[PDB]
C-alpha cells in the first residue's frame, strides 16, 4: 500500500495559515465545553486517534484517507467521546470545502497543541480522502488496563521506540478522563489546558493510590485530585521509560523539542512526500499574529 501526498489544488501557506486561525479562533469562542477545559484536548485526542490505527507492516490505516468520517470508526468503542471534537470541526470544513478530512483532523491536532502554549509542530499538506472499504476494522487503537510489556510492543506496530512513547504521553497532562466514554473518571478540580511537562512532574512527586471507581476498573488516585491510568503508571514501573520520565520531569525545552518530533512522525506515518512537494509549514499562532 503506498499514499503519495497529494498538494490540495493551488494551495499554499497562506490557505492552510487561514483553517489554522478559523480553528484557533473558534477554540478561543467556546470557552465553556467540559467545565471551561474548552476543546483542545479532545482535538488533540481525535488527531491521534485518527493516526493511531496505523500499522507499519502493511501501511494500512493512519492519518491519510480521513476515514474517521466512515461509520465503523466514528462508531469504534475506543472512540467514544470524538464526536464533540467532529461537531467543533465541522463548521471550519463547511467553510473551506477544499481541504481533506485527515488533513483537517492532523492540523486541528496541531492548531490546539500550539494555541494551548505547546511547541511548535511542523506540519504538511496532502493527506487524500479515501472510500468506506478502506476504513480499518474496529480494536487497533490501546487498552488502558495494561502494564509496561504491553505499551512497548502496541508502539511497536507504529514504529515508536521508548523516548518516542514516553514523550507522546505527556500529552495526558491535558484535559480528562469520563466515566461514561472510557470507564475511567477523574481529574475535575485540577484537570487543565495548558501544555507543560506537568505528567512527568506529579507520575514522580505524588503519593498514588490504587482505587476502583464506579465503573469498577482500577486506576491510581492522588491526594491532591490527580488521577493516573493503569498504563499512565507504566511508566514509572518500568527501568527504561522511568529514565526518560525522569529526563522530561527535569528538562521541559527537552520534553518540548522530542514531544514536537513524535507527534509530528505520528501524524505523518504511512504518507509518502514526492521531492518536488512543499516544505513543512510553522504556523503562527493568534498570539504571535496579534490576533
Ligand atoms: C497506551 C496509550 C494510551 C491510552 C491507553 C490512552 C487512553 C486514554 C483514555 C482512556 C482517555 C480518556 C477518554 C475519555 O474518557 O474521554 C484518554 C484521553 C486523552 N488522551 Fe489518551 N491514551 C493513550 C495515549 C495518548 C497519546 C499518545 C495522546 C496524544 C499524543 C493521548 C491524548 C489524550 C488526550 C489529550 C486525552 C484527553 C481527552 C479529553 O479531555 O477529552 N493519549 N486517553
Ligand atoms: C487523560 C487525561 C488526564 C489524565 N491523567 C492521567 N491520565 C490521563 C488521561
Amino acid at each position: 500500500l503506498v499514499h503519495v501526498a497529494s498538494v490540495e489544488k493551488g494551495r499554499s501557506y497562506e490557505d492552510f495559515q487561514k483553517v489554522y486561525n478559523a480553528i484557533a479562533l473558534k477554540l478561543r469562542e467556546d470557552d465553556e465545553y467540559d467545565n471551561y477545559i474548552g476543546y483542545g484536548p479532545v482535538l488533540v485526542r481525535l488527531a491521534w486517534h485518527i493516526s493511531g490505527t496505523w500499522d507499519k507492516h502493511d501501511n494500512t490505516g493512519g492519518s491519510y484517507g480521513g476515514t474517521y468520517r466512515f461509520k465503523k470508526e466514528f462508531n469504534d468503542p475506543s472512540n467514544a467521546g470524538l464526536q464533540n471534537g467532529f461537531k467543533f470541526l465541522e463548521p471550519i470544513h463547511k467553510e473551506f470545502p477544499w481541504i481533506s478530512s485527515g488533513d483537517l483532523f492532523s492540523l486541528g491536532g496541531v492548531t490546539a497543541v500550539q494555541e494551548m502554549q505547546g511547541p511548535k509542530i511542523p506540519w504538511r499538506c496532502g493527506r487524500v480522502d479515501t472510500p468506506e472499504d478502506t476504513t480499518p476494522d474496529n480494536g487497533r487503537l490501546p487498552d488502558a488496563d495494561k502494564d509496561a510489556g504491553y505499551v512497548r510492543t502496541f508502539f511497536q506496530r507504529l514504529n515508536m521506540n521508548d523516548r518516542e512513547v514516553v514523550a507522546l504521553m505527556g500529552a495526558h497532562a491535558l484535559g480528562k478522563t469520563h466515566l461514561k466514554n472510557s470507564g475511567y473518571e477523574g481529574p475535575g478540580g485540577a484537570a487543565n489546558n495548558v501544555f507543560t511537562n506537568e505528567f512527568y512532574l506529579n507520575l514522580l512527586n505524588e503519593d498514588w493510590k490504587l482505587e476502583k471507581n464506579d465503573a469498577n476498573n482500577e486506576q491510581w488516585d492522588s491526594k491532591s485530585g490527580y488521577m493516573m491510568l493503569p498504563t499512565d503508571y507504566s511508566l514509572i514501573q518500568d527501568p527504561k521509560y522511568l529514565s526518560i520520565v525522569k529526563e522530561y520531569a527535569n528538562d521541559q525545552d527537552k520534553f518540548f523539542k522530542d514531544f514536537s518530533k513524535a507527534f509530528e512522525k505520528l501524524l505523518e506515518n504511512g504518507i509518502t512526500f514526492p521531492k518536488d512537494a512543499p516544505s513543512p509549514f510553522i504556523f503562527k499562532t493568534l498570539e504571535e499574529q496579534g490576533l
